[PDB]
């Protein structure tokens, strides 16, 4: 099922759509990573979504509805994006 970010709980794998509050700028290390953080948002609360390597350059806007897969984790909690589409584009 679809989950609100209320429901998420550590160490769950699940589904969010979600609006993307605010965007950080990319930040590459060391073969080869990237980071991308994202604040997320839906009518029962926020979390953090963390884009990695490839997906760190997907075209995200401020203001899209998002629909984040991943697995939820304590970093209070956050969702390390394992997939990511737009559902609805800020426009």
């Amino acid at each position: 099922m679809n989950y609100k970010i209320s429901e998420l709980m550590p160490n769950l794998s699940g589904t969010i759509n979600a609006e993307v509050v605010t965007a950080y700028p990319k930040k590459e290390f060391s073969t080869k990573g990237q980071l991308k953080s994202l604040f997320l948002k839906d009518d029962t609360g926020s979390i953090r979504g963390t884009l990695w390597n490839e997906l760190a350059d997907f075209e995200v806007k401020k203001g899209d509805i998002a629909e984040v897969s991943g697995y939820v984790k304590q970093g209070g909690l956050e969702i390390s994006v394992d997939n990511i589409g737009i559902i609805e584009k800020s426009l």
